[PDB]
């Protein structure tokens, strides 16, 4: 953290935070979500990190240059530590980046390094070649060389990540699943675990082998995992948490606005809120019901009659303000609604539903105030407008995202928040073979745009690309773009250090601080 000159510092430098549910896991490598991400940058840190304005800055890696964005190596500062004292090496980074590139890990992530480009990594996921064939070495124990299959410009930019942070080879091997318990799991970041009880709370507390630590002013942190966000707001006015999670609850929002201004940050997020579609599970997989749902859900009713936080009503996937972004809004997003819900029907009789044999689905969420009253709504708007009837299923968010990994749901909530930004952050995941395609999207046109992004060197052509193939995703109705998430959370007056700059909302307890009151 950089504490401002003059000021005063509480004398206890603890922060409660919470995090919207219960992790589903504390490896880098078996997680997926924003409530992982959170408690994953206090503890292992990577290549490089997000400064407090989001910008990407030098972690574990002092230093770094390219050879025809092809080829990055990265020099790792000297006396980067483990919390046990040892050194944090590029062998470290070259065990972990195969170990998430292995197909017997089945990181959610595994197509991060898709992403990127490593070489080999294709038949690597396929089982064609072992994971020891990845682009990655160590020229020395300093020294990290990364070998991509084609010119990435923008490669730096997703080595913030969680999956592409180091993990600790002896303590995963000794230990297995249990590496991550507190007795035996080992950490890079500003942190370590202390406790960690389920659904209950994480403690983490200063790591004094931090290679930064001098500059870590928060002692212990602890995480919890409160899913309803009026329980959330409940708890920071009541005294005991000092910066909610953000989500924000319907029924007291208004309410905060008028009651705490100063405490209410509302700052840009570059997720999207949609509902996901199975689109391999009949009926779905017909684009007709898909574009039925899509138009007939009216998002101006949800977005500033149901919601209204100051979202923005979303028609794409990617985000607009999304650095990269030029996208074209489509001409059913202008029509008025009533127009669109004639559309809608008049699709859903073309694919054979009637008043007496009805399309009717299930609407999954993970349990949460904001959730289940928007899904509420949702169904209401889509039986009034569409004749549509929708059973409402919530789960707990690590049932939830595993459900929608295996696939056979109907249609679920769903929100991406970009993990570098740039457009394809989000448009890789909709890709036929990516791990995170839970979409279950296959378009060989919408492969071939992305594919076609890195085969121009020029930013124009690969934001026409990119745009065109938000064209090509909803000209196929892939997903229900809902609205633009704002980055709307309550933090105390004394808590120093979260500018709300960054759009991805990176956050390292290390950057903030107690200020006395």
């Amino acid at each position: 953290a950089d504490v401002p000159a003059g000021v005063q510092l509480a004398d206890k430098q603890t922060l409660v935070r919470n995090n919207g549910s219960e992790v589903q896991s504390l490896d880098p490598h078996k997680i997926e979500g924003v409530p992982e991400s959170n408690v994953s940058r206090d503890l292992f840190e990577g290549l490089l990190i997000s400064d407090v304005e989001g910008h990407p800055s030098p972690g574990v890696a002092e230093k770094w240059e390219n050879k025809d964005f092809k080829v990055w190596t990265f020099h790792l500062r000297e006396n980067a530590k483990w919390s046990d004292g040892t050194p944090v090496t590029a062998h470290d980074f070259v065990y972990s980046w195969q170990r998430l590139a292995d197909p017997n890990t089945a990181s959610p992530y595994a197509s991060y390094l898709q992403y990127g480009h490593i070489a080999n990594i294709d038949d690597i996921i396929a089982g064609k070649k072992p994971a020891t064939d990845l682009g990655v070495k160590a020229l020395d124990d300093h020294t990290f060389e990364v070998t991509l299959s084609e010119p990435v410009p923008y490669f730096y930019k997703l080595l913030v990540h969680p999956s592409v942070s180091p993990v600790p080879k002896s303590a995963v091997e000794k230990f297995g699943d249990k590496w991550t318990q507190p007795a035996n799991i080992v950490t890079n970041g500003a942190y370590k675990l202390k406790n960690w009880v389920v659904n209950e709370r994480i403690v983490l507390e200063r790591n004094p082998q931090y290679w930064d630590n001098a500059k870590t002013v928060i002692n212990q942190v602890t995480y919890l995992p409160i899913s309803s966000e009026v329980t959330d707001v409940n708890r920071y006015r009541s005294g005991e948490i000092d910066m909610t999670y953000n989500n924000m609850p319907i029924e007291l929002f208004q309410k905060l606005k008028k009651e705490i201004p100063n405490e209410v940050r509302v700052d840009p997020y570059l997720c999207t809120y949609y509902y996901e579609i199975n689109n391999q599970k009949a009926p779905f997989n017909d684009v007709r019901v898909r574009t039925a749902l899509k138009l007939a859900l009216d998002r101006d009713i949800i977005v500033n009659k149901v919601k209204n936080q100051g979202d923005l009503p979303a028609y794409s996937y990617t985000p607009p303000y999304t650095d990269g972004a030029k996208l074209v809004e489509p001409e059913w997003f202008k029509w008025s609604q009533q127009k669109r819900n004639e559309e809608a029907k008049k699709l859903l009789a073309e694919a054979g539903f009637t008043a007496d044999k009805p399309l009717t689905f299930d609407l999954l969420y993970n349990t949460s105030d904001l959730h289940k009253k928007l899904a509420i709504a949702v169904a209401s708007i889509w039986k009034k407008n569409l004749g549509v009837n929708v059973n409402l299923e919530n789960q707990e968010w690590k049932t939830f995202l595993d459900t929608r990994h295996q696939g056979t749901f109907d249609v679920a909530r769903a929100g991406w928040c970009a993990d570098y930004n740039e457009p394809t952050s989000f448009l890789n995941t909709m890709l036929s073979d990516s791990s995170n395609n839970t979409a279950h999207y296959k378009s060989p046109a919408f492969d071939k745009l992305i594919a076609d992004t890195l085969k121009v060197a020029d930013d124009t052509q690969r934001s026409e690309l990119y745009a065109k193939a938000e064209q090509q995703l909803d000209k196929d109705s892939a997903i229900v773009p809902v609205y633009y998430y704002v980055n709307a959370r309550l933090v105390k007056p004394w808590v120093g250090g979260y500018t709300g700059k960054d759009p991805l909302d990176n956050i390292y307890v290390k950057n903030l601080y107690i200020i006395k009151h």
